[PDB]
Protein backbone atom coordinates (compact mmCIF):
# COMPACT_ATOMS: atom_id res chain seq x y z
CA UNK A 1 0.00 0.00 0.00
CA UNK A 2 1.87 3.37 -1.23
CA UNK A 3 1.81 6.41 0.62
CA UNK A 4 1.84 9.64 -0.72
CA UNK A 5 3.38 13.15 1.86
CA UNK A 6 1.38 16.04 0.85
CA UNK A 7 2.76 19.47 2.79
CA UNK A 8 0.59 22.26 3.90
CA UNK A 9 2.68 24.96 4.97
CA UNK A 10 -0.42 27.28 5.99
CA UNK A 11 -0.94 29.41 9.11
CA UNK A 12 -3.60 31.25 8.16
CA UNK A 13 -5.90 29.31 9.89
CA UNK A 14 -4.65 31.19 13.12
CA UNK A 15 -3.50 35.07 14.18
CA UNK A 16 -0.02 33.78 14.73
CA UNK A 17 2.71 32.60 12.00
CA UNK A 18 5.35 30.00 11.61
CA UNK A 19 3.18 27.52 11.84
CA UNK A 20 3.57 27.24 7.68
CA UNK A 21 7.31 26.10 8.42
CA UNK A 22 6.07 22.83 10.20
CA UNK A 23 6.26 20.95 6.82
CA UNK A 24 10.09 22.10 5.88
CA UNK A 25 10.64 21.35 10.07
CA UNK A 26 9.58 17.67 9.37
CA UNK A 27 11.37 16.92 6.14
CA UNK A 28 14.45 18.44 7.61
CA UNK A 29 14.89 15.48 9.92
CA UNK A 30 14.07 12.92 7.31
CA UNK A 31 10.46 12.34 7.52
CA UNK A 32 10.52 11.46 3.98
CA UNK A 33 13.93 8.93 4.09
CA UNK A 34 12.68 7.25 7.24
CA UNK A 35 9.43 6.28 6.01
CA UNK A 36 10.87 5.13 3.08
CA UNK A 37 12.30 2.41 5.25
CA UNK A 38 8.77 1.41 6.69
CA UNK A 39 7.27 -1.65 4.58
CA UNK A 40 5.04 0.95 2.55
CA UNK A 41 6.23 2.42 -0.57
CA UNK A 42 6.53 6.44 -0.60
CA UNK A 43 6.06 9.10 -3.02
CA UNK A 44 6.71 12.61 -2.00
CA UNK A 45 4.58 15.26 -3.56
CA UNK A 46 6.18 18.27 -2.47
CA UNK A 47 4.72 21.10 -0.45
CA UNK A 48 1.51 23.25 -2.25
CA UNK A 49 1.67 26.36 -3.49
CA UNK A 50 -1.32 28.20 -1.86
CA UNK A 51 -2.09 31.76 -3.74
CA UNK A 52 -3.28 34.07 -1.15
CA UNK A 53 -6.23 35.81 -1.86
CA UNK A 54 -5.86 39.75 -2.09
CA UNK A 55 -8.27 42.27 0.37
CA UNK A 56 -9.41 38.92 1.99
CA UNK A 57 -11.68 40.87 4.23
CA UNK A 58 -13.45 39.16 7.39
CA UNK A 59 -16.56 37.48 7.05
CA UNK A 60 -18.36 38.73 10.22
CA UNK A 61 -15.55 37.68 13.05
CA UNK A 62 -14.08 35.15 10.71
CA UNK A 63 -10.61 35.97 9.93
CA UNK A 64 -9.29 35.28 6.62
CA UNK A 65 -12.06 33.51 5.10
CA UNK A 66 -11.38 33.40 1.31
CA UNK A 67 -7.98 33.05 1.46
CA UNK A 68 -8.23 29.85 4.25
CA UNK A 69 -11.21 28.56 1.91
CA UNK A 70 -9.35 28.29 -1.37
CA UNK A 71 -6.16 26.98 0.45
CA UNK A 72 -8.29 23.79 1.72
CA UNK A 73 -10.40 23.65 -1.59
CA UNK A 74 -6.21 22.84 -3.55
CA UNK A 75 -5.68 20.32 -0.64
CA UNK A 76 -8.78 18.65 -0.88
CA UNK A 77 -8.48 17.84 -4.77
CA UNK A 78 -4.86 17.00 -4.36
CA UNK A 79 -5.97 14.48 -1.58
CA UNK A 80 -8.74 13.17 -3.40
CA UNK A 81 -6.93 12.83 -6.26
CA UNK A 82 -4.40 10.35 -4.23
CA UNK A 83 -7.20 8.66 -2.60
CA UNK A 84 -8.59 7.77 -6.28
CA UNK A 85 -5.37 6.28 -6.92
CA UNK A 86 -5.76 3.87 -3.68
CA UNK A 87 -2.70 5.38 -1.50
CA UNK A 88 -2.65 6.73 2.21
CA UNK A 89 -2.59 10.67 2.33
CA UNK A 90 -0.31 11.78 4.92
CA UNK A 91 -0.62 15.71 5.40
CA UNK A 92 2.37 17.93 7.15
CA UNK A 93 0.36 20.72 8.45
CA UNK A 94 0.44 24.09 9.13
CA UNK A 95 -2.52 24.73 10.88
CA UNK A 96 -5.05 22.51 11.98
CA UNK A 97 -7.65 24.37 9.58
CA UNK A 98 -6.27 22.41 6.69
CA UNK A 99 -8.06 19.49 8.26
CA UNK A 100 -11.15 20.95 6.02
CA UNK A 101 -9.76 19.96 2.92
CA UNK A 102 -8.09 16.92 3.91
CA UNK A 103 -10.70 15.41 5.36
CA UNK A 104 -13.45 16.48 3.08
CA UNK A 105 -10.73 15.22 -0.03
CA UNK A 106 -10.74 12.28 1.79
CA UNK A 107 -14.23 10.91 1.89
CA UNK A 108 -15.22 12.00 -1.32
CA UNK A 109 -13.46 8.73 -2.14
CA UNK A 110 -14.39 7.27 0.73
CA UNK A 111 -17.77 8.55 2.41
CA UNK A 112 -17.44 6.01 4.85
CA UNK A 113 -14.44 7.05 6.51
CA UNK A 114 -14.05 7.44 10.65
CA UNK A 115 -12.35 10.34 12.34
CA UNK A 116 -10.28 10.06 15.04
CA UNK A 117 -8.79 13.51 15.93
CA UNK A 118 -6.35 13.77 18.74
CA UNK A 119 -6.27 17.26 20.21
CA UNK A 120 -6.13 19.12 23.07
CA UNK A 121 -9.28 20.74 21.65
CA UNK A 122 -12.10 20.25 19.65
CA UNK A 123 -11.84 22.87 16.64
CA UNK A 124 -15.68 22.51 16.33
CA UNK A 125 -16.19 26.43 16.73
CA UNK A 126 -18.63 27.82 14.28
CA UNK A 127 -17.90 31.16 12.74
CA UNK A 128 -21.11 32.27 15.48
CA UNK A 129 -19.31 30.63 18.46
CA UNK A 130 -15.90 31.68 17.99
CA UNK A 131 -14.24 34.13 20.09
CA UNK A 132 -11.69 34.79 18.03
CA UNK A 133 -12.61 34.06 14.51
CA UNK A 134 -9.44 31.73 14.28
CA UNK A 135 -10.51 29.06 10.97
CA UNK A 136 -7.95 26.74 12.98
CA UNK A 137 -10.58 26.37 15.05
CA UNK A 138 -13.56 25.42 13.36
CA UNK A 139 -12.64 22.95 10.68
CA UNK A 140 -14.84 20.49 12.34
CA UNK A 141 -18.12 22.64 12.62
CA UNK A 142 -17.22 22.42 8.25
CA UNK A 143 -17.34 19.09 7.90
CA UNK A 144 -20.35 17.95 10.31
CA UNK A 145 -23.23 17.00 8.79
CA UNK A 146 -25.32 17.88 11.32
CA UNK A 147 -24.07 21.50 11.52
CA UNK A 148 -24.99 22.34 8.05
CA UNK A 149 -26.87 25.59 8.11
CA UNK A 150 -26.03 26.10 11.86
CA UNK A 151 -24.06 29.07 10.66
CA UNK A 152 -24.06 31.56 7.71
CA UNK A 153 -21.98 30.84 4.41
CA UNK A 154 -18.52 32.08 4.44
CA UNK A 155 -16.98 33.34 1.60
CA UNK A 156 -14.55 30.58 0.21
CA UNK A 157 -16.13 27.40 1.57
CA UNK A 158 -19.24 27.28 -0.99
CA UNK A 159 -17.34 24.42 -2.48
CA UNK A 160 -17.74 22.31 0.95
CA UNK A 161 -20.00 19.39 1.97
CA UNK A 162 -20.10 18.26 5.15
CA UNK A 163 -18.13 15.08 5.10
CA UNK A 164 -19.16 13.40 7.98
CA UNK A 165 -21.73 13.27 10.75
CA UNK A 166 -21.20 13.71 14.30
CA UNK A 167 -21.28 9.64 14.98
CA UNK A 168 -18.65 9.24 12.66
CA UNK A 169 -15.87 10.93 14.48
CA UNK A 170 -13.82 10.25 18.29
CA UNK A 171 -12.04 13.00 19.91
CA UNK A 172 -9.14 11.97 22.02
CA UNK A 173 -7.17 14.22 24.84
CA UNK A 174 -9.51 16.86 25.24
CA UNK A 175 -8.53 19.79 27.72
CA UNK A 176 -9.66 23.18 26.41
CA UNK A 177 -13.06 23.33 25.02
CA UNK A 178 -15.11 26.70 25.08
CA UNK A 179 -18.37 26.53 26.40
CA UNK A 180 -20.00 27.07 22.68
CA UNK A 181 -18.07 24.06 21.99
CA UNK A 182 -18.78 21.53 24.58
CA UNK A 183 -22.53 22.68 24.39
CA UNK A 184 -22.27 21.77 20.95
CA UNK A 185 -20.63 18.42 21.67
CA UNK A 186 -22.89 17.44 24.12
CA UNK A 187 -25.92 18.30 21.70
CA UNK A 188 -24.55 16.33 19.10
CA UNK A 189 -24.04 13.13 21.01
CA UNK A 190 -20.13 13.37 19.85
CA UNK A 191 -18.12 10.40 21.12
CA UNK A 192 -15.10 11.61 23.02
CA UNK A 193 -12.06 10.74 25.48
CA UNK A 194 -10.75 13.97 27.16
CA UNK A 195 -8.23 13.53 29.37
CA UNK A 196 -10.62 12.69 32.32
CA UNK A 197 -11.22 9.87 30.43
CA UNK A 198 -8.10 8.72 29.56
CA UNK A 199 -6.92 9.16 33.50
CA UNK A 200 -10.00 6.61 34.50
CA UNK A 201 -9.38 3.49 31.73
CA UNK A 202 -6.23 4.31 30.46
CA UNK A 203 -5.16 4.59 27.26
CA UNK A 204 -4.98 0.69 26.76
CA UNK A 205 -8.84 0.94 27.11
CA UNK A 206 -9.38 3.97 25.32
CA UNK A 207 -8.44 2.80 22.10
CA UNK A 208 -9.97 -0.81 22.90
CA UNK A 209 -13.46 1.59 23.15
CA UNK A 210 -12.49 3.73 20.07
CA UNK A 211 -12.44 0.79 17.51
CA UNK A 212 -15.23 -0.72 19.28
CA UNK A 213 -17.72 2.68 18.61
CA UNK A 214 -16.25 3.62 15.10
CA UNK A 215 -15.31 0.08 13.91
CA UNK A 216 -18.17 -2.43 15.95
CA UNK A 217 -21.05 -2.65 13.32
CA UNK A 218 -18.58 -2.16 9.88
CA UNK A 219 -14.47 -2.36 9.09
CA UNK A 220 -13.82 1.13 7.57
CA UNK A 221 -11.01 3.85 6.77
CA UNK A 222 -9.64 5.42 9.24
CA UNK A 223 -8.78 8.74 8.83
CA UNK A 224 -6.32 9.81 11.96
CA UNK A 225 -5.98 13.89 12.51
CA UNK A 226 -2.89 14.33 14.67
CA UNK A 227 -2.91 17.96 16.48
CA UNK A 228 0.74 17.67 17.95
CA UNK A 229 -1.13 20.28 21.02
CA UNK A 230 -3.07 17.21 22.15
CA UNK A 231 0.25 15.75 23.28
CA UNK A 232 1.60 17.32 26.67
CA UNK A 233 3.63 20.93 26.25
CA UNK A 234 6.94 19.00 28.10
CA UNK A 235 6.25 16.56 24.94
CA UNK A 236 5.24 19.29 22.21
CA UNK A 237 6.40 22.32 23.43
CA UNK A 238 6.35 23.90 19.80
CA UNK A 239 3.07 24.41 18.99
CA UNK A 240 0.62 27.45 18.92
CA UNK A 241 -1.80 26.24 21.99
CA UNK A 242 0.26 24.34 24.34
CA UNK A 243 -2.10 22.93 27.08
CA UNK A 244 -0.91 21.39 30.12
CA UNK A 245 -2.06 18.27 31.67
CA UNK A 246 -1.95 16.39 28.19
CA UNK A 247 -1.28 12.28 26.29
CA UNK A 248 2.18 11.53 27.24
CA UNK A 249 4.90 10.52 24.03
CA UNK A 250 3.95 6.79 25.34
CA UNK A 251 0.64 7.44 24.87
CA UNK A 252 0.95 9.50 21.80
CA UNK A 253 2.74 6.02 20.36
CA UNK A 254 0.38 3.59 21.77
CA UNK A 255 -2.52 5.38 19.96
CA UNK A 256 -1.00 5.49 16.60
CA UNK A 257 0.48 1.31 17.05
CA UNK A 258 -3.07 0.59 17.65
CA UNK A 259 -4.13 2.16 14.65
CA UNK A 260 -1.22 0.71 12.55
CA UNK A 261 -2.58 -2.45 13.56
CA UNK A 262 -6.20 -2.25 12.70
CA UNK A 263 -4.59 -2.07 9.12
CA UNK A 264 -7.23 0.23 8.52
CA UNK A 265 -5.23 3.74 8.51
CA UNK A 266 -6.50 5.95 5.16
CA UNK A 267 -5.51 9.50 5.76
CA UNK A 268 -3.10 11.28 8.04
CA UNK A 269 -2.56 14.44 9.18
CA UNK A 270 0.06 15.88 11.52
CA UNK A 271 -0.07 19.01 12.72
CA UNK A 272 0.40 22.57 14.11
CA UNK A 273 3.91 21.88 14.37
CA UNK A 274 5.16 25.42 14.32
CA UNK A 275 9.12 25.71 14.69
CA UNK A 276 9.11 29.50 15.76
CA UNK A 277 7.84 28.81 18.99
CA UNK A 278 10.44 26.76 20.30
CA UNK A 279 11.69 28.41 23.76
CA UNK A 280 15.12 26.71 22.46
CA UNK A 281 16.69 24.96 19.56
CA UNK A 282 16.18 21.60 20.95
CA UNK A 283 12.47 22.62 21.96
CA UNK A 284 12.05 22.52 18.12
CA UNK A 285 14.30 19.33 18.09
CA UNK A 286 11.83 17.65 20.86
CA UNK A 287 8.57 18.62 19.09
CA UNK A 288 10.23 17.47 15.25
CA UNK A 289 11.57 14.00 16.97
CA UNK A 290 7.94 13.06 18.18
CA UNK A 291 6.05 14.58 15.65
CA UNK A 292 8.47 11.89 13.34
CA UNK A 293 8.11 9.32 15.67
CA UNK A 294 4.24 9.42 15.67
CA UNK A 295 3.90 8.89 11.71
CA UNK A 296 6.59 6.27 11.65
CA UNK A 297 4.47 4.31 14.48
CA UNK A 298 1.48 4.83 12.08
CA UNK A 299 2.94 3.40 9.54
CA UNK A 300 4.39 0.32 11.36
CA UNK A 301 7.27 0.93 13.56
CA UNK A 302 6.64 -1.02 16.75
CA UNK A 303 8.34 -0.44 20.33
CA UNK A 304 9.13 -3.96 20.70
CA UNK A 305 11.19 -4.29 17.51
CA UNK A 306 10.70 -4.75 13.82
CA UNK A 307 12.69 -6.98 11.25
CA UNK A 308 12.21 -7.77 7.59
CA UNK A 309 10.69 -10.73 6.23
CA UNK A 310 12.09 -13.71 4.74
CA UNK A 311 15.17 -12.81 6.42
CA UNK A 312 17.30 -15.53 8.71
CA UNK A 313 19.05 -13.04 11.22
CA UNK A 314 20.89 -15.83 12.55
MN1 LIG B 1 -6.35 21.19 16.45
MN1 LIG C 1 -5.14 21.81 19.35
Amino acid sequence: KPIEIIGAPFSKGCPRGGVEKGPAALRKAGLVEKLKETEYNVRDHGDLAFVDVPNDSPFQIVKNPRSVGKANEQLAAVVAETQKNGTISVVLGGDHSMAIGSISGHARVHPDLAVIWVDAHTDINTPLTTSSGNLAGQPVAFLLKELKGKFPDVPGFSWVTPAISAKDIVYIGLRDVDPGEHYIIKTLGIKYFSMTEVDKLGIGKVMEETFSYLLGRKKRPIHLSFDVDGLDPVFTPATGTPVVGGLSYREGLYITEEIYKTGLLSGLDIMEVNPTLGKTPEEVTRTVNTAVALTLSAFGTKREGNHKPETDYL
